[PDB]
């Protein structure tokens, strides 16, 4: 338990810092395992820490969000600059089809308002 997983409102929240490799399986291992446990009414997880984006970090991304699509839980992906949108296509994650925010209050209200409707 390094990257803190956090619970508001059942939303499950998470923010990636800089990490000085192997942390990001056991951070993926730890979310994946959360999120298959007590129900949550969604996800949110801010990259905005990260200068560049790995190939491995994306490998994770991707995976996290085909299992949220496969769990029915809303996930949204926050704190994406202009070169990392960039970095992120180009290894294979579909930003456009998938929900982003600002921040992780964008990143929140964005979860609520979808299900409010």
């Amino acid at each position: 338990s390094r990257v803190p997983i956090l619970k508001v409102d059942d939303y499950w929240v998470v923010a990636i810092e800089e990490t000085l490799d192997q942390s990001v399986i056991q951070f993926k291992e730890e979310l994946l395992h959360n999120i298959t446990g007590v129900a949550g009414k969604g996800l949110v997880i801010d990259i905005s820490a990260l200068e560049v984006v790995d190939e491995f970090v994306t490998r994770v991304l991707i995976e996290i969000s085909r299992l949220a699509e496969l769990l029915g839980l809303p996930f949204v992906l926050t704190g994406i600059k202009p070169a990392v949108a960039i970095t992120l296509t180009e290894m294979g994650l579909d930003l456009r089809g998938m929900a982003t925010a600002l921040n992780l209050q964008k990143g929140l209200d964005k979860l609520k308002n979808l299900a409010r409707m």
